[PDB]
């Protein structure tokens, strides 16, 4: 690419290393969503909880990679690390891990806008719109379910009432669709491939109409 | 966990590191896409190319890891490697790096089969089902393409009318719906947070209908 | 205003005391809506309660307010003082305290039939109808609640049910809606101000049907 | 609560002087509805934009209540001063009376970003974003307003035409709805009390559709 | 271009000026828009009225150079002068200037007619038909308006009931509809940009039906 | 006028330079249209984008003259230059002229934020909200046009495919309505003027329903 002007060096350095943070938690939710849907844990709501904010993690590393090629930047992948800690003793733990992780991100992203204020209004526009409204209002809810968790217990059933609960108001908000892909069904009709005749169907669609 | 028996120790660390490939290899479709879509760039049928490949590589590591978890064994997570090259001439070359990682998948997963074969049937049965089959469509899709391309040439506006033809077949099959989160907007309606009221909302529908 | 006749003096000035008096009962209720909505709090039913309570109380005061004016009399307003106490140990103390708060308004609400008992037959109905049946339901209401909290206990799981409970009981009954307002959004498209045009989109849309 | 941490305590101190501020903004419009609806002024559309900004007020100072406590922060209630004048010899000097409110509401809310923009970037963003937006269109509604009213005069039955025609224009925007209450109405019905059962409503519901 | 043949140069030259004197026109109809819309004036149907003039001159002037464009001749644009007078002591100066502009209008558009009269049938017609029905009707329409003004007066509410009216007739007429333009909102589902994916997405719709 | 204040006078003066600006770019807009729409030319496509060019940045103009009004200010006209160069050799030379006009727009966008930043937050915000995200979008589309136009090429039929895709792409987003107009079709039926009458219509449609 014979440019990579316009957008400060500095920015996008700094963007940079902000995307590998993102896309380090997205992988680091994927661990805890394992680790609760083992056999001996069967642990419903927590399961729902991971992979909704890996999901979340994911678009939000995505949104930061495109704003930055909007922008006329170049992005460079490097590697991410592996998880540190694999199990947990008790939802308390997790939660307050979470927690920890949000606090260090809104760190993150506050030194972003102190370093782009200057110079460059959309930029920090950007910033504190578009990535710091979502990490406070999640560290809200995490911080509410750590003091009801609290109030609770530990000990009988009252972890199980709470997963109940958790997973019917998760689920009320996200569910993951399925994402399509090619086979070899129906192997005489699709020839060559079934892609390549996508144009001719739009054809057959219209006549039928 | 107390309990990881049943499957045998051998496949289970096979399959565990499988999904890492697959990982890798959904990790470095993303390179792809951000080198495709900078402004000096611009090829719109390549970037819907890749993202769609990076979900489908998620995907199926997720599905590797769910009937791991199925069996009752445990899933380790480790260190994800960068992609080694960002760069790539023409569309040709692309092309035939992603024939060569599915030859790859491919030459991995017969290992796996031949590996379970003996002892588990329902084991080799889903290997040769739900993880080959995907591979080997693919793979027949990538030669084709590589074919035409080969055909066309190299330079002119050929490549751009491919890319415009690539676009519109892609599109017709795969699009990625947006990921729902959390927000501060309508602060005074979700005071404690927006998801802890969810049962009281499905009580008020019952009352419309 | 140089008419004030007809509605006797004293028992104007008995209404106007009890104006005051509902309207510290609103305000006391917002102290009692922003402690349990706190993060270390996160009690759901209870800041719906308290909600609705305020917004009841409201509603109450301007009534009063409305039926003194229909008489002819005159409304002075003088300065709301401030909760005393602004925390409480546990569900039972605020139960208490409002029960407590509902005999007052009665005891109120009698002398004032009382005063006005005498002479004016519509100003005594409109006490005994429009005034106290509402506060009649209400305790008994709150008496039902404080009853099951004391059965209940005070420590465990207990109070966290009961909570979900009382949230899915009060949100079947009770949402507040918003309230539009003004803002600078579609500026161009509303140059003077966007109310002034109101009339002018009346005669549109009788155009369109 | 064993939670205050994070949010800046000089911040906090300063957002709950201005909810102070805007409750007693909220309260002081009360007087001019009470003030405009007497049987010797009866004049429909300030009562109407008297009743609509206090209700504005009021959501506002709840909005602001609601960021406060969503930061992590605590609020504490004080006493709310009863209104200085309590009669308007015309239009003119009422309308005069809210633009300088609105002035002075404005320039606090400055002074509140300017506290805090050096180091929360979402603190300043909230106070220019959802706080500012109103004042200024309501600001440049009433100076319009204004300037009609001086055009018009203050003899005759200029001002009556005038009030006609802002209830005409209130009235399309805003409609206060009533709040939901408890009675005896049926009292063989709901024995122990209406609320009580609304669980098994939705059974029935449920059954018959 | 090597083409600017068949048109007669004269009338070229003669349509360029009027398209000049058109877009004049539409420029000073901004400045009467500008002045009427200060918060001192808050005249809606005046800046209704000068705003649907300003379209109407905009449009007038781009058909007159898609005529010239039709028949082969060429378009060169040049400097806009600025408006002289940008206030009015009332209505009626205002008036009187547009009546006067439309009367100049009126006059070179009978002048180019006679230049054209001899040899062009189709550019006779044009002028005729095309350009002087709009004038005439207008001048009748602003004449009527510098009738009634006159006889209602200037002082007193008569101008502010005759703004309101003014309005109410002109809004029932003319709505001019928002731009559509492009923006960064949901920056990770347009990658490249939003237009470069749109036949692709026409191809989804045909596939929904 | 006798009131001007609040507005901080040289942002009132700054703000009506850059309105001079976007006004400038619209009619610039108009040159290149009328020039890609001549008999020896005939490019559609480069037609349809002027057009919408042109219609965003009147807008554009528009909107920020509103922003000025709102706040209480004066807006002054002034003479609007002709365009230097009225030819261009290819399509890329346009893209180019666009390019670098966008990024004039932008740096003076820039400086406005920076004059007023230190005293007024809404002024600040509407900077880099309502103008900065339209130019940073419109930047990133005609920076993918060129660069796709350079690997086009400039000799055979490549042009022409692309000029016909860009004139499908554009108009799937934008189209341009008529302005309705007076005219004296049907003179015996609107026998004063076709306005005047307009009140009477709507009566006449109620009774129809």
């Amino acid at each position: 690419c014979p440019s990579r002007h316009n957008f400060d060096p500095e920015c996008e350095k700094a963007f940079v290393e902000h995307i590998h943070l993102e896309l380090a938690s997205s992988y680091h939710a994927w661990s805890m969503w394992a680790f609760y849907a083992r056999d001996c844990k069967a642990a419903v709501g927590m399961t729902r909880l991971c992979e909704w904010a890996s999901h979340v993690s994911a678009q939000r590393a995505r949104r930061m990679a495109a704003y930055v090629l909007t922008r006329g930047g170049h992005v460079d992948y490097k590697e991410i690390p592996a998880p540190k800690k694999q199990g947990w003793d008790n939802f308390e733990d997790a939660f307050s891990h979470c927690v920890a992780n949000k606090k260090r991100i809104l760190t993150s992203l506050q030194s972003l806008y102190q370093c782009c204020q200057s110079k460059d209004a959309h930029c920090s526009n950007f910033i504190q719109t578009d990535m710091m409204d979502e990490v406070i209002a999640w560290n809200k809810f995490l911080s509410d379910c750590l003091s009801n968790l609290h109030c609770i217990g530990s000990q009988g059933m009252g972890p199980w009432v709470f997963d109940r609960w958790l997973a019917r108001i998760v689920m009320s908000k996200f569910k993951h669709p399925k994402i399509p892909s090619l086979s070899t069904s129906d192997l005489e009709s699709n020839i060559p491939n079934e892609l390549f005749d996508a144009e001719g169907d739009m054809v057959r669609a219209i006549k039928k109409l």
